């Protein structure tokens, strides 16, 4: 579908969180069929961010999911034209974010482009996000489900951002995934398990960090 | 504060709802001290809109609130520099929107400028917003609360959008209002009642409409 | 309708909060047409309660609401047979309660009886409820709406429990009110403003407290 | 822990849903180490129920979960004294239920006893629960999390009840699990996948049905 075992990618995110504007760019290398990716981000406007970077992590691609042969891979089937997705983030302390992403494969470059718009508000000044008290998202299991009359998928995952003191901070992710062309095949409902990690790489020059994700699709374990 | 009994205003909104991009411009006339306004909107890009216009109505100014003398008017006080606000809209069927607005008074024009960004997603294709089945918002009572030590306000109002068949469709609004300069005076908590009405004005050529709002601040009725 | 200007009432509540069982009895005197009541509660089983007594307050009667003559008084019209109500309490930190109440007028004794079942859970051990850090609910405005063709009302109020440190703790109330017998008349939607106050009266032998409420119904102030 | 390869169980549930009171009794057989159970329910008061029986299904035991040897089994370690649990059910259309269950093993009888109290409200008259339009819960993945320093667990699962017309009706479950004796060992966080199936067995004398469940615990799939 215009894809190879190893690919590069590019990222552009513009956002506003609690009224703070920012632009982030980045690049990475991934293995679409192994569901693995490693990416490096740099805050080119609005740095240093007054809020935890961890809230942005999921806003930077389900092409990078190891799918078994007997589950339709809606995301690779959408390539190379690609797909768009929209996601709401509902945090336990009343904060709300929305992210929209447009994904396109460049077959000429073997490179997957990502353009994001990220908007969020109502993070309490004294909460773990504005106080930068977060460390990493916990590993998760997302439910993926088809909307057959519409040729789109929905995702549903209850997420936990782990805190410096050892506590957890919950966020409900609800996602709509939409191929750019009408799919011939639709998957049945299944799960995707994720593990996403951040490592800071900031220095005198820029705020920057590395994200790594490993994702695998699974059917229900029950016969 | 650079305000007069009668003023004009200008509106620019850019947004995206369920992946549909659009731009809307507008102008009107209002009476700040009476808490009354009438505005006319024009869809300039992305029309006709594939969703109900009603979801957008509150995204286009608490300066137009009648305040009694013994309640601090945070919004008028913030003039002529103005203020900003951010709102989440949580609909009963899972849809989520976020709107950010920047408001500033041109004393030389006697005009209030409003620039807004509206994003929304997860409106069901068969729901009243996508099927354009709504008529008007019901009149409402918003609670306004000061945030101690941050010089900002929060707003909380449970809204109902009335449907062509006599139903109601609920949306929870949560707002943060922030003056561009530190306030010297902060209000105690109070209510604001609103009545917001839409009248279509669409050609065979163009999508356009008028909005009127009347808003009044009140303390608790129980003494 | 079996009602007088001054009446007595009786209360029996059984409940479980965070797995703690309790039984509470009470009595009071009220003024139905003036919207005022004072009641006295005594924990006869499960005392002293390991949670804030304030969560229980709204679980012990809209008969005690001053209605203007131009709004239908559904609650008084249901008497003397009475009415039942069911309410969910959704707290900002994830705690959830439900309460069900059965209300009947005894004309022989000029006394309104209240039988309630209160269930709640997921109050965090470190939170204001389990640490008894609450003082009183802030005054409120509830929206009351008729349900076309079911002979019932729905109430919607966003409540705030004031904290010892001066903070607020939010809870969303959603109520279903159901006259025992079919009403001849239904109200249009309106507001009810409430003010509810608690005074501790515990002694050497029982946990005890007094509650007072004043409630008045109003149309929209904008017509 | 007083457990055997094959065991029997007894149930008693008392409840009220939208004001309708009921009593259910039941009996089953199960295989704790294989995570399988089959139970038969009989409505002994308040039959036939005016709501879908499917909302009750999860209210009738995590002892019945196939556990990896390398994950601490909180539930079997609590036996034979047993454990209790509380759960909130937040449906997408605003209905709310709470269930509390007390579980205990009779070693003499090789029998697991369950006593439940189920209360729910705000199911819309025209919704799939009151219109009995549901067929079965879809198979799920619950996240199970230890609570540091309290010796309890929390469960979080986003559940979907399948409808006759092929649609889905969403419910968020949040559970608190509490061993009767303070545990010496706590598990790390993990998943439990479930599949729960209902078959109606109603005759002219009683409303009756069968439930089967298969549940397996898993760690995160990712390294």
């Amino acid at each position: 579908h215009g894809l190879k075992e190893e690919m590069t990618m590019k990222y552009h995110m513009e956002g506003c969180v609690n009224g703070h504007k920012f632009v982030i760019t980045g690049e990475g290398i991934g293995y679409p069929f192994k569901g693995k990716q490693t990416i490096n981000l740099c805050v080119i406007e609005g740095g240093p961010l007054p809020f935890s970077e961890d809230i942005l992590s999921a806003g930077f691609d389900r092409i990078f999911t190891e799918y078994p042969q007997d589950i339709v891979d809606y995301f690779k089937n959408s390539c190379p034209a690609g797909y768009t997705w929209g996601r709401s983030f509902l945090f336990e302390d009343g904060a709300v974010c929305i992210c929209n992403v447009d994904i396109t494969v460049s077959v000429k470059e073997n490179c997957i482009y990502h353009k994001s718009i990220f908007n969020g508000m109502n993070f309490p000044a004294d909460g773990p996000v504005m106080k930068k008290m977060t460390t990493n998202w916990e590993a998760s299991c997302e439910k993926i489900m088809p909307v057959p009359k519409q040729g789109i998928l929905k995702g549903d995952v209850s997420m936990y951002l782990l805190l410096k003191d050892g506590g957890r901070y919950r966020c409900q992710f609800d996602t709509v995934y939409k191929a750019k062309s009408v799919p011939s095949k639709m998957p049945e409902w299944h799960f995707i398990q994720h593990k996403l990690l951040r490592e800071d790489r900031s220095d005198a020059k820029n705020q920057k960090w590395q994200l790594t994700e490993h994702a695998i699709a699974f059917p229900s374990a029950l016969a």
